[PDB]
C-alpha cells in the first residue's frame, strides 16, 4: 500500500489527502523521540523506542506546551499562530507529505517553525506542506521541538537541565530523516532545512554546531539568523533566568538539584504563567528561554565561529521582510494600536527606542535616536512610527542577518539573498504594519494557489515563483533553472553583495541591503557600548 | 574744508577719492592707539596721545606683523589676502570713508577683518569701503588689531602679556569711533560692527564681553561666531603654547618675566617663523594664538554666558557660505590639489577626518566618518571630497554659528539668517572648492559694481541687494525696506528658524539650516567625547 511505510522505528500508516483537485500521501504525527515527560522534563531527548504493529499517522499530533497569545481574542491575524491542537509535553513528532505516486529518491525539505523559541506548532494551517510537496514534487517534512522553559531552561553544569534541549529535539528529528526518509521516497543526501524567525536562527545554529552539520545538505533562513540579539544568552544569564523562574514559583534555590526537582513537580501552565517575569530588562523582541552558548552545542562564541569559518560550508538561501518590527511594537510599545494609524509622538518615539535596545546606555540610546530621526520634521507622527518600525527590524532581524551572510559568504559555496516586500492583499492586520514578520511564509507554502483563500492572480504567480525558487535551490543549490529564459536571481558575492526583491513586480536586483543602518548596528553601536 | 576734520585726538586731513564716476572723502591711517612696540609688545593698548597740527590721513597705514602665505606665489586667489602694505608692529590705525557732501548724523558701519587671528589687513582691495559708503550713504570704518603672538600671546596672571590684547585693540578702535565719529558725520548711537571669520568671531566676542557692549548698536557676523572651536583656548592651553613658543626660540623659561623679556628682544619675523610649531595636534583650521577665556574680557565660559543671556541684547544679522571648508583642505589635507579635481580615496578621507577633528578619540573619529559616509558608494572620489569639505565647514563654521544663533535668539531683539551659495563667475580657485570661505566679502563691499573687475550683471545686482540689506539693517535693525514690494527676508525665530539663500535666483526661504549635522556636532559628538 502507498500509505504503508516500514521504517527503522516500525511501520507507519499514512492517509491520502486532497490537494488542488489531486492527491498526495500524508504521514502525520510520527514520533521521533521518547515523550520528554516527568523526570525527563528539561533533559536531552532520547530516541523513540521501536514499536511493533502499525503506527496510525493519519492525524496531527499534539503541540508542545506554550504561552498562548490572547491579546486579540477571535482575531484571525493572531490566532493563526496559536496552537491548533491540544497542548501536551508529549509533543515530539514529525509530519511528512509525500507525492503520489511515491518517489524513489527525491529532494527533501525539512521545515523548522519559528515563534521566538517560546511558541510555535508544526500543525498550523500556514505550514500545511501538501501544496509545496504536490506542486514542486518534493518530500516535505515538518518537525517539532520543545519551546519555552521546557526546551531551553539552562542550568549549565548539570545534566538534568543543560539547556539547548529544544535544539537537540530538532537534531533528533533531522537524525530520523537522515536514517528513514529513504523509505518515503526521499533522498537523505539531499535534504534542505528551512525555517522562519527562531526557526531561521535554528537553521543557522545547525550550520554552526559540529553535531548537526552532517545531517543536512543545504539551508534556507527566513527572517532569522543564529547571531540575532534575541536568539541566545550566556550560560550566566541562562542560569540567572532559571533561578528567577524558580523564585517566581517559590522553589528551593539551595542547589540545582533542588531547583530542578521543584520545577519538575509543577504543571506546565504554572511555568508558563510566570515565564515572562524573568527578562532582565523592560523590552520588546526579547524572549525568556532561548539557546545558550554552552561550549558543547556551540564550541565557542558565535562571532569567533563565524570569523574562523568554523561551520558547515554549503549553499544557503536567505532573506528578510520589509517591516520585521511592526508586530513587536503593536504588542509592546506605547502609542501603537491595532485599530489606529499609530502616529507616534516624540515622547513615545524615545520611549520605544529604550524598549528596542534595552542593553544600551544613555549615549547608545542617543546614537540610535539620532540615526533614525529626521530633524527637519521631528514631530511627524508617521516618520516616528516608521522610524521605530525600522529600528526594531534592523536591530533584531535585518542587520544581524546581513552580518551572518557577509561572514558566511567568505567561506561558503554559494549565497542567494532576497528582500520580501509584498504586502498580501488579504491581510487582516492594519496598513501601518506593512510587510509583516512571518507573512512571506504563506507564499512559501503556497496558500495563494487555493482560490477560497482570496489572493489575487499576481499573488498566486508570486507564490509559484517562490515555491519554485525554494525547491529548485533545495534540489540543485541554485534557485534558478539552468537554461531558463526567466529573470536570473544573481549570486550574492563578497564583492557585489547583490540581492533581489520578492514581489509581484518584474525582478529588480539591488546591492548592499540596508548597508547604512547595518554598519551602524554591526560596527559602530557595539563599539560605542563597549567603550562607554 | 570737507577733507579737514577736528577730532578729540587732533586735526586730520583726508583725501578725495573717485568712486563709480563720483567722489567721496577718505581718511586713511588715523592712529587710535600708541604704537605697541618695544616694552609695549604683548601689552594692552594705550590711547593715542593727542597731537598738534594736522594728521595727514591720505594714505593707507602699515599692516600688523603677520605670517604671509606663499603657498601659491603670484596667484591672485591667495595673494589678495596677503598684506599689501609694509608690515610693522606700529599698525594700530583705522580708516574712514565719508559720503560727500559730509553727512550730519548718518549710520556707521565698522568692519573687523578676519584671518584666523593670525593674519589680516584693513587695507586689502576687497575691503575698500568707498563703494559701500558711496552707494548706501553710510560712514564706513575699518579698524586694525594685532594678530598672532603679538595680539594673543597669553600668560594669564601677568600684566605684561595677559592675552586678548588684540581684542582690546578692536575695542579701543570702537571707543574712538564712539567718541569721534560725530565729527565725520556719523551717528555714534547707530554703529554696526561687522566682520568675517575671525572678524565675525570677534563681533560675537564684543557682544559677549561686558566692556565692549556699550560701544555699538547692532552687529553682523559673517562665517564666524565666538564659540567656534578654533576661536579661543583655555588659560592653561594659552600658557602652554606661550611657553612652547619660547622653547622654539631658546628662551629662558624659569619665569613669565624671563620668557616675556626674551620674547620682546626678538625681531617680529623670528616669532612668526616658529608660530605654527606650538599647535597641540596635527590639524586643519586650528591657529596658534587666539583669544583666551580669561575671566576678565570673558566673565565665564562662553557656553554659560550664552545660556544665561549674559550678553548684549540687540538685533543681529549673520550667516555662512556653502563651502566654508575647501580652503583649509586645499592647504593641509592629503589628496587635495589646486590644479586637480581632488577626488579623495577612502584612505585620505579618514586621514582628513583625523585632521579635521584633532581632539577626537577613536570612537569619535568613527562617529564622524559614519555620519558623512554613503556606504552604498564609499569609494566615490567626489563624494569623499565633498563629504570632507562638509565636515570641515560644519564643524568649524556652520554648526557653531547655528548653536550661537539659537542661543542668542532666545534673548535677542531680532535675528536675520542667510546662506550664501553663489559661486562668483570670475573665481580663480578651482571648481571643486565651490562657494569659498571669504568670497561673499566682495559682494558685501560691492566690487561687482566695477565693470573692470569682470562680474556679470546678475552678480552686480546681487551685490546691490546685499549691500542694501546690510546697510538697511545697520540703520534700522531690519534688512528689509518698510513698504517695499520686494521679497521679504523673514525674521529667524526660535520656533520657525527661517533663513534665506543669498544668490542670483529669486529669494527662497528655508528652515533649520543643516539641522541634521548640527545636532550631531552640537549635541551628540560632544556628549560622546565626554563620556568616552
Amino acid at each position: 500500500s502507498e500509505l504503508l511505510v516500514n521504517t527503522k522505528s516500525g511501520k507507519v500508516m499514512g492517509t491520502r489527502v486532497p490537494v488542488l483537485s489531486s492527491h498526495i500521501s500524508a504521514f502525520l504525527g510520527i514520533p521521533f523521540a521518547e515523550p520528554p515527560v516527568g523526570n525527563m522534563r528539561f533533559r536531552r531527548p532520547e530516541p523513540k523506542k521501536p514499536w511493533s504493529g502499525v503506527w496510525n499517522a493519519s492525524t496531527y499530533p499534539n503541540n508542545c506546551q506554550q504561552y498562548v497569545d490572547e491579546q486579540f481574542p477571535g482575531f484571525s491575524g493572531s490566532e493563526m499562530w496559536n496552537p491548533n491542537r491540544e497542548m501536551s509535553e508529549d509533543c515530539l513528532y514529525l509530519n511528512i507529505w509525500v507525492p503520489s505516486p511515491r518517489p524513489k529518491s527525491t529532494t527533501v525539505m525539512v521545515w523548522i517553525y519559528g515563534g521566538g523559541f517560546y511558541s510555535g506548532s508544526s500543525t498550523l494551517d500556514v505550514y500545511n506542506g501538501k501544496y509545496l510537496a504536490y506542486t514542486e514534487e518534493v518530500v516535505l517534512v515538518s518537525l517539532s521541538y520543545r519551546v519555552g522553559a521546557f526546551g531551553f531552561l539552562a542550568l549549565h553544569g548539570s545534566q538534568e537541565a543543560p539547556g539547548n534541549v529544544g535544539l537537540l529535539d530538532q537534531r533528533m528529528a533531522l537524525q530520523w530523516v537522515h536514517d528513514n526518509i529513504q523509505f518515503f521516497g526521499g533522498d537523505p543526501k539531499t535534504v534542505t532545512i528551512f525555517g522562519e524567525s527562531a526557526g531561521g536562527a535554528s537553521v543557522g545554529m545547525h550550520i554552526l554546531s559540529p553535531g548537526s552539520r552532517d545531517l543536512f545538505r543545504r539551508a534556507i533562513l527566513q527572517s532569522g539568523s543564529p547571531n540575532c540579539p534575541w536568539a541566545s544568552v550566556s550560560v550566566a544569564e541562562g542560569r540567572r533566568r532559571a533561578v528567577e523562574l524558580g523564585r517566581n514559583l517559590n522553589c528551593n534555590l539551595n542547589s540545582d538539584e533542588e531547583l530542578i526537582h521543584c520545577l519538575r513537580e509543577k504543571k506546565p501552565q504554572e511555568l508558563i504563567d510566570v515565564e515572562w517575569n524573568v527578562l532582565p530588562f523592560d523590552s520588546i523582541f526579547r524572549f525568556s528561554f532561548v539557546p545558550v552558548i554552552d561550549g558543547e552545542f556551540f564550541p565557542t562564541s558565535l562571532e569567533s565561529m563565524l570569523n574562523s569559518g568554523n561551520f558547515k560550508k554549503t549553499q544557503i538561501l536567505l532573506g528578510v521582510n520589509k517591516d520585521e518590527g511592526s508586530f513587536f511594537l503593536l504588542y509592546g510599545a506605547p502609542g501603537f494600536s491595532k485599530d489606529s494609524e499609530s502616529k507616534i509622538s516624540r515622547e513615545d518615539f524615545m520611549s520605544g527606542v529604550k524598549l528596542s535596545v534595552p542593553h544600551a546606555n544613555d549615549l547608545g540610546l542617543d546614537a540610535v535616536t539620532l540615526q533614525y530621526t529626521d530633524w527637519m520634521d521631528d514631530n511627524n507622527g508617521i516618520k516616528n512610527r516608521d522610524g521605530l518600525d525600522d529600528i526594531v527590524g534592523d536591530h533584531n532581524v535585518i542587520c544581524p542577518l546581513m552580518h551572518f551572510v557577509n561572514k558566511y559568504t567568505k567561506f561558503g559555496n554559494g549565497t542567494y539573498l532576497y528582500f520580501f516586500n509584498h504586502r498580501a492583499s488579504n491581510l487582516v492586520w492594519p496598513e501601518w504594519m506593512g510587510v509583516i514578520h512571518g507573512y512571506e511564509i504563506e507564499f512559501v507554502f503556497g496558500l495563494p494557489l487555493v482560490k477560497e483563500l482570496n489572493y489575487t492572480a499576481e499573488e498566486e504567480a508570486l507564490s509559484r515563483r517562490i515555491m519554485h525558487y525554494w525547491a529548485t535551490f533545495a534540489k540543485t543549490g541554485n534557485p534558478n533553472e539552468p537554461h531558463s529564459q526567466e529573470s536570473k536571481w544573481p549570486l550574492f558575492t563578497t564583492k557585489e553583495q547583490k540581492f533581489i526583491d520578492l514581489n509581484t513586480e518584474p525582478m529588480k536586483v539591488h546591492q548592499r541591503l540596508r548597508v547604512q543602518m547595518c554598519v551602524f548596528w554591526n560596527q559602530f553601536l557595539p563599539k560605542l557600548l563597549n567603550a562607554t
